[PDB]
């Protein structure tokens, strides 16, 4: 009768405490962010590169196709003329200038094997920072031509496809019209701005939607490998830096510190119960379930109010309309930002099982699966040896040749893509005649067919054992009465 | 020997209620509507939109595309020109005249924020009825500039993508002719009538096919999102509004008056069942089906008498051809009356189940399926948290890049596709290159090889304890004698 | 002792009958008999219909797009000039003449209703044999402007998309030459051959590959439906009526007398094993799929004597090659033939579990198998049941906007996709945002969790049953000793 | 406490040739080879055949495609002109010359039937080596236009698509800049090169890039059947042949000298216990496993020392740049040595299991799986028999029509995928209306819900007789005391 109401207790706190984080993670996102971030990407990305063309930016090939691009199908969609500065769909307004920055390696960073030595000259290694270049080049009349560090334009190291591309650079800010920027555009081609030595190349901008209010920072990598090519990459990241102008957004900040109250409640409660059991504490799981809460939201917190909330860039660039907002950091602390309250949000929700043990099949549920967990960790330990063992042959055997199993990672994410039923088999059977046919085959076989099953065959001996060991019991005891 | 005529005389009632309601699913469905509303899409919408172009209608991207549309491809497509007034494919009559008409919101309708108030002269809010804008605009001299009412064109709320767009708004009515309408839709352009406080655009007209004798009210809606952009949309609804034309319809409206006495006879004898039992009744579940299928079946019948079946529009067009014939609202309880249709014809064939416990294996079958749902519906429970909770997970995290996970229950629907086995990963991995595979990795080793098959589990271990219930009562049966 | 080699006798005898049959259908299938019709396929279907389109065959959309196919891509596909008479791919030569030939309705055949008199003038029925055009009709001075009565064209019923369309209609034999061809389909177009009354053409011609000796009868069906559009059809089917040619065909003649005594072996085997047991005979499992073997071979043995074997037109088209060859039936025969063999192999697959009940365990499985079977079966009439209530239920709602949901069987096997993992969730969630997602999550519910279980339910615990049985029996006879 | 010091012994070793054995296979997958040949692919395959043209290489549809491919993609791919030799993509040098061949049959080797000798006067049989022309032909006055035996151009028998073409025929060098090559290929044009006896046309090249030092040896095959047409098909092989250059290349010339004394080692071990028991070792798993990897490890190494070091065409190259390097023996035995790898690593990667029964859980786990292994196999015999007996009912009915039904073993494999659920249902039921259905339905019926249900119902019941064993052996033991 006082436990009934200790649970009543920590109910009533811990819904309101739902009602508010699902009141917070309804103000994120709001319900239309989806849009902008699609007609930016058709705009710049799915466009045709010119009038004479066929290709997009998703579908670069070559050196010529990227300096069409920045000639021609970014020049028509950032400089939208107005019906001054220009208003990307006649709402979204371009902030200051876009920046294209290069990243070089030097000449000679490898090493050209002995023989071959007569007839190749130059060689460029795989980019590093110890392969990269810092001498000025070209011209050298200008901030394009000559390296800049890291620490003195204010980037970060960006994670690409092929390479972890640092912050430094030679960077070029473009202009306001799009006569001034096509005039500088063509006074890097004219030069020969890229040659066999980019490894890079950085197209960052910023706009602002004053509709909805969001910026937008769309940074477009072109990486061009040591084997030569062009892959492309995007990134489009809705930042929302101006809080306060509406009233759901007084809502919101209200909401922010009745949760920052909510978490300074159940930290100060788990410390509290940390201090009578000294271990008797990460025996249970609903106790190792709260530490993981309030240690991600310690650092949601951290996040929103260390690094988030420091828009010293916006009012530093609201001084001067003609410069380049480094809206870098705040794009990388909001995807941080909202990656950790997505995973805050998911334990939260699953939190709320201590309160669902009311009825007997539910105490029967949960008994089911609280005694299956050691076996099926065994299995899951048997089952993952043999799915990277399958992961590791597909990555020799297709790792040259098809886009599915190129990196160990994703022959992992495409096996799970494969035990589902989401298959691409005609790459797989044109890349190797032999071994596709005799891998997928033995995978279907010895995967879904056998080891699939014994999950199934663990959670049914399981739940047959805890269904029969409580009728059991209470067979029991009505024959010992 | 009296339960088992009691069981053929409600067998024989019903098995006849089943022939009727299959005619009538049979006549209501025509045997090949479908190539119909296939001819009226791909005219309409994969054609392109000019000669010059490839976009389609169903991919717009920006509005100077509409206007190309509406010029272009609408007007080769409106206006055959008979080999007066257009036969389209030559055989589909274009009934009067087709109706455009805006959405507006006013200037001033959100608020700008403080610091870029020097900057940003004039927002325009997300659409809503307070958003709104009333006041004439442009020339003024027409019913395309002027604002009329909802209560005074005999519209009503349409449900579109990202609003609920009302029925009011800024109609044009076109003309009969290719040359008038293009007269008039270039003088909407060169006036400028869609400007940055346009939200929606429709396009209604209604064509009617003489050979299979079904009309067609085409809605195409182009809505302008407040973050700039084109999201397309399109509606085409076979109505069937002159009945008695043919004796297979004669047929139809004799089972239609049979069926309103079959659910007569079905009403009045669940009152009489009812009567006896106060509340002895709903305790089981084929009365419970049976209050769902009458429930449904009056909502039918009085969708059929007092909405479908009055056509007044149909005959108050008939006097003059130059008008706009209001065909919403029989469209509207048109798809009403298919959803209760449908839904009804599934829950009659689900009451079959009454009279299939015949055989001693369907007795052990239906016993099974009886003792299991309590359990089911427990382990629904936990499993609907747990996957609600990777479904917030997933709006949070790909909310703003994913086309699968734009609103929420697209998450919930992605997911029971992920679960079955449509995935494309492609997009999920370039959305997000960490939790992407986090989420997808622990989603299908957490449902997919864990919690789908408690289910399984629970259907083992019930149906192994009844046939064994069974078995056991009749071992001891055998042994008691 | 003796039991064992009569099972000898009858295996040694059937292995050597699925030995020549293996052999049979392994001279059936001609090692690259697909790269044959896929060629003509892209030949035909697959090119543009002319240098300033984009349409296929595959994708017409109205009739002016079929002029320009019947004067454009035909026209190139069928008249090769060779570097007389024409070789398609300087291999295979085209037989004689292609034929183009209509099918039309009467004017007034169905019935316009009685407020729209005024307005529409003409009505056209859907396509019956009553409602069939038999006047002649435009210049009348030819075959293609007069009827033709199917028995005097030798034509038969065709079997298309939306209709059965009758062998007779409005043919016109085309020419040897290019310029021939397109001077008579200039002729027909300018004299408008095809009106508004056109129902259905086909084009028939047949091509011969003297190096892999395959004859080919090309049959391109267009529908057009009362609804005014196009349904565009087709049929590559691979005729090899020259048989005694090489030394292999000599090989499968042989095969085949030797399969005919096998018949009239196992047919009087079975008729001696009849005359015995009067009914003590069908209440096996091996003797009902001994007759089902026979009787489907006694038919196969009845196509290839009475029909398929029957080359008059062949011989009597070579007395003249500038007529048209009646390869109509030969192709009919040959796939009824097809389906009839294939159907055979599989049976006579299925027919070799009487051979390995040779261990123990393959006897505890065979067991297995044959006591839940009743169980099964009961489930299946219940699982049937709920599965056409979804699919009605599925063309009630998506049966006028979804190609996968157009007519009631593509219901079914769109559903049996559903359940596996094949869905088109895009078209489904546009065609209907509310019961579109409830029909689908519905049906994933309460299918691919819980009704699909229930089979594995049955056959868990019959297995479980019958080892334990079995162990049981083993026990009891071991302590009984 | 021996036993546990011979385990702790025997995994010191293992996890030490485990990790020298994935050190290997991190020094053989160099980390982004797959952007090397998706380059090459992109460059070669994927570009438009001319600037008038849409056509791939991967799509050809006849002869003139390959001749406008040959004069027009391939030498815009081969000869990038530098801003001497041609360097694709500014990075990867063209290796001597591009050398293109054909294979050719002779006239009449074949039989044209009796009564069309009148119509068609040459055919020309399938490819083999008796059907192989070895004369002289054309012009005759160079190595194009006279035949050249195997044993003469040292090449070997390359396994096509539908033939396995040998490595004879009629080659022709071409040369090192675009317009020597142009002219040369202008020369086979006009004196007709390719005409009806052509059956294949290779095109064999090999680059270099010295960035990250890796050849590519590409080889494209056209092959031209007997039907007419035109099936593509293309190989990219990165080769790896100088080896010391890097200190990581020293590294793993380390790694395999320990591998190979590794392999030294387990052979010497599995003789020494071979010695003791003379045939109690095979009775065991590990053993056996012991056997499979020894000696495909022994087949890798002598792989990789008799044939894949012998850099003798290399080097012999590496005299004159005007040749033809023939690079085809060492990318054939590079793809048979990475996949005896990828299998080697595999099984080495199952060995771990004889290490992880430390648990009980993992002993019951093993025992399991160890116990269910006999009636898995017996399953899985009448698994395949009704598998390869739908496999051929589905070659013998859509063996004609589906591109997944074409041979025998990817009617196998499409119906592995089929079970997973990668359906392309549209082509089997435009394919056969009739027996596409009844196949698929049965198909779905027959595996999917009944067959593969069995395998998990064998492995619930090994689980649960063995967990109940093992719980009721130490019930006895306690039991017992
Ligand atoms: C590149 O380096 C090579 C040697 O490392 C040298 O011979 C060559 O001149 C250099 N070229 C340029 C453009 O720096
Ligand atoms: C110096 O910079 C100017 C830009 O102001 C540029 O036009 C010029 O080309 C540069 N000098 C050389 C030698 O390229
Ligand atoms: C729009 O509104 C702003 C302030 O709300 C005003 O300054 C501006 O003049 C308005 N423009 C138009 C075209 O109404
Ligand atoms: C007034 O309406 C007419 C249409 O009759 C239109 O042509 C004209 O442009 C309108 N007036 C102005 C000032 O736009
Ligand atoms: C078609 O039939 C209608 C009435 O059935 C008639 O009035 C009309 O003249 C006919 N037209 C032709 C072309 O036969
Ligand atoms: C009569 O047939 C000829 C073909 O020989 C055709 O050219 C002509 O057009 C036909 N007559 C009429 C009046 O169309
Ligand atoms: C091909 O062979 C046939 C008979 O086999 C012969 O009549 C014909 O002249 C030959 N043609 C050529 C070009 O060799
Ligand atoms: C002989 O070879 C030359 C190439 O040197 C070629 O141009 C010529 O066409 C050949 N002769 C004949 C008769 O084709
Ligand atoms: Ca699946």
């Amino acid at each position: 009768e006082k436990y009934l109401k200790s649970v009543l207790r920590e109910l009533v706190t811990y819904l309101l405490f739902l009602i508010v984080l699902c009141i917070l993670t309804y103000g994120m996102m709001s319900s239309n962010v989806y849009y902008y971030t699609r007609m930016m990407s058709q705009l710049f990305l799915d466009t045709p590169v010119s009038k004479t063309e066929k290709t997009n930016f998703k579908t670069l090939s070559s050196m010529e196709d990227f300096w069409k691009f920045t000639e021609g199908s970014l020049l028509d969609g950032l400089y939208w003329k107005m019906q001054n500065r220009s208003f990307i769909f006649y709402e979204n307004l371009l902030l200051g200038v876009p920046r294209i920055r290069q990243l070089r390696v030097r000449n000679g960073s490898c090493s050209i094997p002995q023989d071959l030595r007569d007839e190749i000259k130059e060689c460029y290694d795989v980019y590093s920072v110890s392969s990269e270049d810092r001498a000025p080049f070209g011209p050298r009349n200008g901030t394009a031509w000559i390296y800049t560090s890291e620490k003195d334009l204010n980037g970060s190291s960006h994670w690409g496809i092929i390479a972890t591309y640092s912050g430094a650079g030679y960077y070029l800010d473009l202009s306001r019209t799009r006569e001034e920027t096509a005039a500088q555009v063509a006074s890097l081609k004219k030069n020969v701005w890229l040659d066999r030595g980019t490894r890079a190349t950085f197209i960052d901008f910023s706009v602002y939607n004053a509709n909805i209010n969001l910026f937008c920072v769309v940074r477009l990598l072109v990486e061009f490998p040591a084997t030569g090519g062009v892959i492309p990459s995007w990134q489009f990241q809705p930042l929302k830096l101006i809080r306060y102008v509406t009233t759901f957004d007084f809502f919101l900040a209200a909401c922010e510190i009745i949760f920052c109250f909510f978490i300074f409640y159940y930290v100060v409660e788990e410390i509290l119960e940390i201090r009578i059991h000294k271990l008797h504490y990460f025996r249970s799981f609903w106790n190792c379930l709260d530490v993981v809460i309030v240690v991600l939201s310690v650092v949601a917190i951290g996040i929103n109010i260390y690094r988030t909330s420091n828009v010293e860039v916006l009012l530093q660039f609201l001084e001067d309309q003609n410069t380049f907002p480094n809206f870098e950091h705040l794009a990388y602390w909001q995807i941080q930002f909202n990656n950790i309250a997505a995973v805050t949000v998911f334990f939260v929700w699953i939190k709320l099982f201590k309160f669902i043990n009311f009825n007997r099949t539910m105490s029967q549920l949960s008994t089911t699966m609280s005694r299956c967990a050691k076996d099926l960790f065994g299995f899951a330990i048997m089952f993952f040896i043999i799915f990277l063992a399958y992961a590791q042959l597909a990555y020799l055997v297709f790792g040259t040749q098809v886009d599915d199993f190129s990196t160990f990672q994703e022959c992992i994410f495409t096996q799970f893509r494969i035990i589902l039923g989401d298959i691409n088999f005609a790459e797989i059977e044109e890349a190797n005649r032999v071994l596709g046919p005799i891998y997928f085959t033995t995978f279907v076989f010895f995967m879904f067919f056998i080891l699939l099953n014994m999950f199934l065959a663990i959670i049914n001996d399981t739940y047959s054992e805890v269904k029969s060991d409580l009728a059991q019991q209470k067979a029991e005891m009505e024959l010992s009465d």
